[PDB]
């Protein structure tokens, strides 16, 4: 059953501790408890990892983004529904940011044009939101707002390590990010 | 002055195109340096990336250490380190953009020393941020600290004009100094 499970797991936290080159399939064997050959049943070489954990968390991303503000009662509950929303990855998945950031050069052309399509879709949605809530905002303005926000929230693989996994640390950091980022919005706002 | 040429060339390239798939031939070409005469200046693409980021890593740290020794107060060092990470980040989105991705290519000599020069800068921020506010625990000034380096170096993929880099540094600053202010009061 969910020895692939088992293994992408494994392979997303050496691909973030050791980085993509340095990692071998059979370490992640290893730390998934799967012998070597048993591996090759799941997947047939490192690539098709990392391919499935990128284009996988990137087109997630973008589907919960548009669930998000389909599911949204007015425009002011769509923005914060995404602030909970990349907050809600920012804190879980410290992981596959780090390896997107840092490794995306390593996945085939195919693979790294969808993952930068799924990018590119998940920052028009917020831009979207953030003109619709503010008919005075420049396209440039709203872009430069959105990619703020994301290197706000993306800072958290520099600042919470395996420290910081204790259930206090984790809701503290959650809401000193979100009131970084509601301020931001707002000074942005008041600025323009 | 083709060793200034050659960094540049190397900046650029290893920006846009990633350290690996960057051929010290290419850094030539671009620099218009003929191949052998590349290798008076650089031995290989390795002793680039060295300089670039023992460089940059070191004026980072050296500026910050800069604008604490001058300021009358830490209310002014706070405001003067983010004018200072500001003009980085605006100025140099080719080094962020290396600094972040390719930080592992270096030799092991040399990535301890950029490491611990941005440690370093780093402290200079959360021992600035820690003495503003003593009630402030490390943990929550170095989140603090990383999500302003975070805000602020977004410019890579918001940045590509004057008039751009402009509104860019209002825009930047003033949702940097409210970031700071809110986690303060919270």
């Amino acid at each position: 059953s969910d020895r692939r499970f088992q293994l992408l797991a494994a392979a997303e936290r050496l691909f973030a501790e050791r980085g993509f080159l340095a990692v071998r399939l059979e370490d992640i064997g290893a730390a998934a408890g799967v012998s070597g050959p048993a591996i090759y049943r799941h997947f047939p070489n490192k690539e098709s990892l990392l391919v499935e954990l990128l284009v996988g968390v990137s087109a997630r991303l973008l589907a919960g983004a548009r669930d998000v503000t389909t599911r949204s009662a007015n425009l002011a509950a769509a923005l914060d529904g995404l602030i909970e929303f990349h907050l809600d990855f920012a804190l879980g998945e410290a992981d596959l940011i780090r390896i997107q950031d840092r490794d995306l050069a390593h996945l085939p052309a195919v693979a790294e044009r969808q993952v930068r399509k799924a990018q590119r879709q998940y920052v028009e949605v917020w831009v979207g939101v953030l003109r619709e809530l503010n008919p005075g905002l420049a396209e440039a303005d709203a872009r430069l707002m959105a990619h703020a926000v994301f290197g706000l929230l993306n800072s958290t693989p520099h600042s919470m390590k395996a420290a910081d996994s204790k259930p206090a640390r984790t809701v503290r950091a959650r809401a000193v990010l979100r009131a970084m980022t509601v301020a931001a919005l707002s000074a942005a706002d008041r600025c323009l």
